[PDB]
């Protein structure tokens, strides 16, 4: 107390000793992550260019901006893992998971950057996209929100792990759904396949957060979690209807907003709480 | 003055933005690490037990203690990366390398613990081996040496990178040579195959340390590096002739002492300095 009460956070003089395994549930999530290892080199982009060039200009605009958003957001997720989560959490099984997640986020960032470099040849446009945190007001709201949680010296691990589940689970959900929308339309095989890998990885990353949450003795209140989650949904709904509207690829904004809320409900439930919005999933492809 | 003149250590606002690549040499080491990913599940141990049982008791003793040394040492290397190297280096290319190295060290530790668990069924013996830092004086000397460098709040990154190149390159060299000796004897294909993968990884991790050292503006003196490396050599020579003699598995202790010195000379050359001992490689199998 405050921390010596928490098995996840209290002193572990065996932290760097791997065996024997004591947290089998945490360990199997690490093994699952490890078994699904992939690299950017595994994704075949050799046919994407033609698909890309036949798209409408606003579809290229929407896609390049989603890609720049993802590449930037990964670095912030990664920053949080490197400076905070992988440091403060003391159980070996979670250290292994977070170590592997960092490696996977670097793979995700590389993948998104290779996609950008494959589709966009103009060095000026590349740089504008790589520096999205500074150049794109739309991503600003999300980037700064996630970044505040890293700098917050007061928020408990229980709060901050919820916040990053919202980052990986809510802030990403609209963009993931957008790319799945394009798969329904049979466009860019490289993009849509990499998208399946990455959204799978992200879902596992969120599931892990919920597992860590469950193992906490002192959890934040349902009310506190509600307001982090609701807040995140609002930022996400705004990003997708105002900052970078999904109409640009032919999607119904209203249904998108509904999906974001369905996602947050599923996360609230996976966190041991009650639904906030009580809406259905409008997308049968998700 | 002090660190804002070190490209590797100074402020990098782009540290979590992956592209574009600027340090192509550092980045290619990461790509090489990434392309050689493997898991413990890749290694078949089923043909080892029969050989294990054929050995003399002193040989099983030697091998299990080598395994316990390696398992314990990995977690110290890992501790250093998590708490120091991966935090203090600011260039993206190297952060990617070190992030991947952490993951691989966890795979190394797992491999070593699986080897122990596969060969040794006795629960009391397993626990004695897993707690080698506390239970085995042979490994305390090496563990304490490495651990002192993590706790050293004064020594430069330049000194510390050399020190951990000595850990992964000198403190491991005699043990790696031991296992290659067993291969030459046709024994335990599971163990010796895992040893091929791990010594290769460790060689790469040492190469990376030299690459980083070369990118440093304020290097420590050849004198100071000689002091660190000669010290590591004597500890390692003590380890393999006195604390856990290599005679136990049929090896000549004098030729082994000479091998350590040859490994150190190669490291000194790789760091941009001069040989220390000027002795040849006694082992045709290394
Ligand atoms: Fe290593
Ligand atoms: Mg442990
Ligand atoms: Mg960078």
């Amino acid at each position: 107390m405050g921390v010596e009460d928490e098995p996840l956070l209290r002193e572990n003089p065996r932290r760097f000793v791997i065996f024997p395994i004591e947290y089998h549930d945490i360990w199997q999530m690490y093994k699952k992550a490890e078994a699904s290892f992939w690299t950017a080199e595994d994704v075949d982009l050799s046919k994407d260019i033609q698909h890309w060039e036949s798209l409408k200009p606003e579809e290229r605009y929407f896609i390049s901006h989603v890609l720049a958003f993802f590449a930037a957001s990964d670095g912030i997720v990664n920053e949080n893992l490197v400076e905070r989560f992988s440091q403060e959490v003391q159980i070996t099984e979670a250290r292994c998971f977070y170590g592997f997640q960092i490696a996977m986020e670097n793979i995700h960032s590389e993948m998104y950057s290779l996609l950008i470099d494959t589709y966009i040849k103009d060095p000026k446009e590349r740089e504008f996209l790589f520096n999205a945190i500074e150049t794109m007001p739309c991503v600003k709201k999300k980037a700064d929100w996630a970044l505040r949680w890293i700098g917050d010296k007061e928020a408990t691990y229980g709060e901050r792990v919820v916040a990053f589940a919202a980052v990986e689970g809510i802030f990403f959900s609209g963009s993931f759904a957008s790319i799945f929308w394009l798969k329904k339309r049979g466009l860019m095989p490289g993009l849509t396949f990499s998208n399946e890998l990455i959204s799978r990885d992200e879902g596992l990353h969120c599931d892990f957060a919920c597992l860590m949450f469950k193992h906490l003795v002192h959890k934040p209140s349902e009310e506190r979690v509600r307001e982090i989650i609701i807040n995140a949904v609002r930022i996400e709904q705004e990003f997708l209807t105002e900052a970078l509207p999904v109409k640009l690829i032919g999607m119904n904004c209203t249904l998108m907003k509904q999906y974001i809320e369905f996602v947050a409900d599923r996360l609230m439930l996976e966190l041991g709480f009650s639904k906030v919005f009580r809406v259905e999933n409008p997308f049968d492809f998700m």
